């Protein structure tokens, strides 16, 4: 219904390249071991440094609606990128800008573009074809510290703190990064059942030092509902007493009656009890006291399907830990003594009730829940005096968390955009059906020079010479940018997950191909 | 009310020519194997790649108002093509430009525009009749995947899964496009009774390997209305209990009185049942468990006429079943034991349902039953790495698919626009009553070479040349445009559904010789 | 979604330094003794003049977008400058000014200003260590009189005060800051329990010289509830009538009944009683009454998991204080006599009750508990003819408390920017590992000198001079430029904290050496 404009042609393609040259000429300065930062204005406060492809592209519109368009659309190939793999944002924006231009300079009357990007995605699936053949699994936690390293900048220590972190919970394990208050960068290992529930009676504390809750082989209830009645609670403290051994009571809530009993058997005869909050909102709630229950060898009371009540409680019925701590914010369980083959059984369920799962907001859940069942949680603080500093920081410890976890599931290629370079040669083994997919098929071809050339141009050297020594060179031999030097690649530790550069190649070229098709461009006229 | 401009004669036709020749323009670009794409903005995020000539023809208005009007008719044009036969838009797109501007050609002082539409009419009939006479049916699924592949874009993949859809599922059978999350598209029988109704609760599950209920040979009972009592389940449970088979129970819905009590009997003593909510909203909902127990060979409980209640099931009225699946989103039944005669009278009492209907959202839902009951429906999936790749594919599925259903239905003839070129000698056979039906006659004919001079021109040969050059030679020889070279056009697959050559000229002729009587144009003033 | 402008290299970084350099010219006139102010204008009415570098800092905003993140960046310097310390922003504002300068001049083509970075941290955690070596904690009053001295501007009425409040209440006591109706400042110390609520019924007044209610050696009732009956009431007056001792009964509220009931009392027979409502919004406010349980040697009634009601009253249950005062507005106990132990054990929970918070709202409260209990509060009332002098000399006496705590936890170093430059040569005495790390270490080694400059510069002298001669002098000579001469700065009490200058000195290079890595600035086009 909007007055329309409408652009045919050679113009209309300028318009969109020049946006789109524009996107990577921003995004291509973060590229590399000597990459800048970009700094981006926000509406709200303090600006945003970066050295993320996908941030970079995402903050950038442009006035001129032609431009605009090749800007949206190289945004799409860094957002795909950043979201398939979680690195390779800004290598696949410079894929997708060399397409995108090769392809706009190769149409001509006779010119058929679609069988250019027939071509252009042949060729890509030979290059992908060749990346998955040279590459090699991940084997050791050196290069597991090594794939962390170059996916932060350099950054050792990063490096070896994630490679800490999947020694100590495991490779494919749960780590989640946060900020910090300190200059430094930290790791927490939390071990056991932890979850986010403290107290409900300030009361119950018997540790002074640290104003928490500290037990020893303590018996555990657990409920499903919430315990109201005081012949709902007597029973338990019964056999709690008369095996003197305290009780953690773990319920949806506790209401003031049974927080009455329990506070006066607390504070007039001495009782050792403590009362905690269920974690969780609805069905993950109790998913989590079913696990709690598992692990502490107990079962859940106010079964909605079992119909288990709280008046006959038996002593085999309580769980059993040998170690509970409960703070005012958090409360854990430790050495639960349930038993080692339903633990397992319950494993192998939240392990096959991942395999049918497309949310991904339950999927964190379930991994969660299978880490509290296991070896546990890593937490990675990231240290700064600002918060600027913090997030630009935070924005690489998660670059090289999700290249990590890339190359344990795929393994490792050579770094530095060699891996692109040693597939030419699987191009040139190509035999083209016509000669718009010759076209398309060099157009990839003059595009796999591309990352290392991008690498190169950003330490200051000629990265057209760089490029061509290292094709002259052997197989295992590359360009460290950072220290200028032509070395064993795989030695030096320059490498990279195989998913993010066939990812990156993938994701520019299905974009870039298209984008060149087009010949007729329609935009709104501004008002 | 509002003040208005009114424009006479020849100024107002150039200025609606002008519309019109900016909208075929832009149409034009995306016509045959060597066509190209068009980009149009979206206002809310990332633009559209497209090859589709109503998607290009509807995204276009004009701020000059006379201009408008004539985009809006060739929108017109364009946007009945697609509703009729869901194909040829940007063939009808070219027919209507070049009906209107031959027309504009032709009025003078004498002449007189509604005898010269007369003729017009009275050409698109004669060429609708031939078209008819040279028309041949679709006899082999080999002409059904060369339809599907000429209609998207030359993509044989594409016209081999909607061959093999089309060969498992039935030529008259329910075939749906929908995205898809792998880079390559995909092919999904599903065959039987499924619906999008999983379990009611998670403890059914006795196949924990997918997170499905399995059973074999069971029982179905089903209800029209909503099981809560107790007394209503007991006697079910009962019967499968004594026969010792397993029981799904499809109701309206399971209040929690007896939903406690499947429960409690599938923990504590091991009970095989199951409880799906019945699919639909409505009456629907009452038709397909109507249908479920006719291919199940029991009876709806609950009915509002019969008034069945589940307070006395005999074991002959329920329903039996060879297998069930119920997942956590959706439930199947397979090999029901239904009698095949009340199964056949239930499908004749379907396909007598979708004679009397016009409404275009019931028919569906009849087709889907009658889907359902016979042969199961067939789900392509889209592949691609972006959204706009996965649309632009989806239009070309969805194209194709509507050639291939209006070849099966009534007929292929010649492509590349050498049907509409057969047809000129049934024009110079006729005889026209005065000389402005002569002119319609005249301008129809010229009109009738347009298609053909696309394809070629969009191919990058002059398109007289061809045009000339098909005319000269075998009625079955005509221009691959693709290879660019003169074949048989039936042996090298290049065919095209009768349905929407027709559809194309008629809704063409019909619009654009009406444009061309104009003498006033009114339009408002632009505020 | 907004259209973006976006600059590239050093036409962007001139601009980011055009904003530095503007707001860091602004906050530097207010460095030093000779130090100027600056005049901000407020909206809703009077001016308001500061000598405070983050008041200037926080107050500046610029309409070029490229300037107005620079000028955000020292902003946030200043922020965290006066977050984490109290004092010391204009210092952090030069410091952060000239490290961004000089960054800038430094970037070349085949710069790393990412190493450049790496250099400037590893240069400034050597001149922290180095700080941290030359330190001395603070061991007289004299020292603390001299600290608060110098970071009010030389005002030695304030230090001395400051000085007198951390003789009486402790260096670690709590000291708040409040306007003064009078022209000159004074000091008051409260000790004891004072708490903001006053009496109830204006009867209960026995010394209308003041309008005050007077007892010497008073029963004390504490109620965690709302007194409201006869019953709950009857039984302490009839323990405090038959001891013949006043009583003080502070409860939650008195309801009309008991209000009534002491009233007529005192009234009709002579009955020494007074009713205060209890403190406090929520736990805070049974905490309160907790503490003076303890203080007073009695128990709270009501309490909400011991069940203790007001019908069975002890005389051993009462508490007992040595002299009460009840005003309109406040109350206050004194020489209360609860046990010293308990007393002690009470003060220990709140102090192990400090170590686990974060909220920094908690523990001012904790804090005001443990004054209460300990020694008191002392609040400095600030004296001025008007409201802007007030304010103006209220932000002087914020930074001279601010400055005074960092040395008691900290200790001090020389004053004058000569701390700064006395770690040169810890930094002469540094091995960098490439160019970029060199350059970064000589970017800190010229910029240790500038809050020396600046001093000297706004004392009217040639800085650079003043600089190069105290760097020749011996290391406990400095320039005093109050009198403008060279002096030992520990015998003239020319002393800084250590914590305030590793915290300018961190927080300024932390953003700056981050602010120079930067290629590209993206901002909003201006509407
Ligand atoms: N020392 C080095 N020498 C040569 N190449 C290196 C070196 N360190 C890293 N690289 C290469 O630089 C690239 C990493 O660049 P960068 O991380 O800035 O961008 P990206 O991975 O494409 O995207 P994103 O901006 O989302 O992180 C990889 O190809 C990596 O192999
Ligand atoms: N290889 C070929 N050689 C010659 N003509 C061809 C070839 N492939 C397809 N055609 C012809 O090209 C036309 C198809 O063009 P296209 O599908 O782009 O337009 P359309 O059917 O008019 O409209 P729509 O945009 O809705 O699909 C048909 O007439 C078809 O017969
Ligand atoms: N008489 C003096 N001679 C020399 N230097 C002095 C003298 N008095 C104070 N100084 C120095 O001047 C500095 C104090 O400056 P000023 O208090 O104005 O700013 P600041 O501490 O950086 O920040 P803020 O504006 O937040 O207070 C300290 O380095 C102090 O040692
Ligand atoms: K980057
Ligand atoms: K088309
Ligand atoms: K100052
Ligand atoms: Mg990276
Ligand atoms: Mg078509
Ligand atoms: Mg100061």
């Amino acid at each position: 219904g909007s007055a329309k404009d409408v652009k045919f042609g050679a113009d209309a393609r300028a318009l969109m390249l020049q946006g789109v040259d524009l996107l990577a000429d921003a995004v291509a300065v973060t590229m590399g071991p000597k990459g800048r930062t970009v700094i981006i204005e926000q509406s709200w406060g303090s600006p945003k440094v970066t050295k993320d492809g996908v941030t970079v592209a995402k903050s950038i519109d442009l006035k001129d609606k032609y431009k605009n368009i090749g800007a949206k659309l190289v945004q799409d190939v860094a957002n795909n990128t950043n979201e398939e793999a979680g690195d390779g944002t800004t290598t696949a924006t410079v894929l997708a800008r060399s397409i995108a231009k090769e392809g706009f300079e190769k149409i001509s009357k006779g010119a058929n573009p679609v069988e250019i990007r027939r071509g252009v995605m042949l060729a890509v699936d030979a290059v992908i074809a060749e990346l998955k053949k040279q590459s090699k699994p991940v084997t050791t936690p050196e290069e597991i510290a090594q794939v962390a390293t170059i996916s932060a900048n350099g950054d050792k220590e990063i490096g070896n703190i994630i490679s800490d972190a999947m020694k100590k919970v495991g490779r494919k394990g749960v780590i989640t990064v946060k900020d910090g208050k300190t200059l430094n960068d930290e790791l927490e290992i939390i071990e056991g059942m932890k979850f986010d529930r403290g107290y409900i009676s300030p009361y119950f504390i018997n540790t002074s030092k640290g104003q928490k809750c500290e037990f020893q082989d303590a018996y555990v209830l657990l409920s499903e509902k919430k315990i109201s009645s005081i012949q709902s609670i007597v029973p338990a403290l019964e056999i709690a007493n008369a095996h003197r051994k305290p009780l953690v009571i773990i319920a949806e809530d506790v209401d003031g009656e049974a927080l009455s009993t329990l506070v006066l058997n607390r504070l007039k005869v001495g009782l050792q009890v403590v009362a905690v909050k269920a974690p969780g909102f609805g069905d993950n709630r109790k998913n989590q006291l079913k696990d709690m229950a598992i692990a502490t060898g107990g079962a859940v009371f106010g079964e909605e399907g079992l119909t288990l009540n709280l008046e006959d409680v038996q002593p085999h019925d309580l769980g059993k830990v040998g170690e509970v701590i409960v703070t005012k914010d958090d409360a854990m369980l430790l050495k639960g003594k349930g038993d080692k083959a339903q633990i397992e059984k319950r494993i192998q369920e939240i392990i096959e009730q991942l395999d049918v799962t497309t949310s991904e907001y339950e999927k964190e859940k379930l991994n969660e829940r299978l880490a509290k069942l296991s070896d546990g949680v890593a937490v990675l603080k990231v240290g700064g005096t600002s918060d600027v500093e913090v997030n630009e920081k935070k924005d690489r410890v998660t670059d090289a968390l999700n290249a990590t976890r890339a190359a344990v599931e795929e393994g490792i290629v050579l770094g530095g955009g060699c891996a692109l370079l040693r597939c030419i040669p699987a191009l040139d083994s190509l035999t083209p059906a016509n000669e718009d997919q010759k076209i398309g098929i060099e157009i990839i071809k003059r595009t796999l020079k591309i990352p290392a050339m991008t690498i190169a141009k950003n330490a200051g050297v000629e990265g057209s010479l760089i490029v061509e020594k290292i094709m002259q060179s052997s197989s295992e031999v590359g360009y460290d940018a950072m220290a200028g030097d032509f070395v064993n690649m795989v030695e030096k530790g320059i490498i990279d997950p195989t998913k993010v550069v066939r990812t990156a190649l993938l994701d520019a070229a299905g974009v870039a191909s298209l984008l060149t098709t087009a010949e007729v461009v329609v935009t709104e006229i501004p008002k």
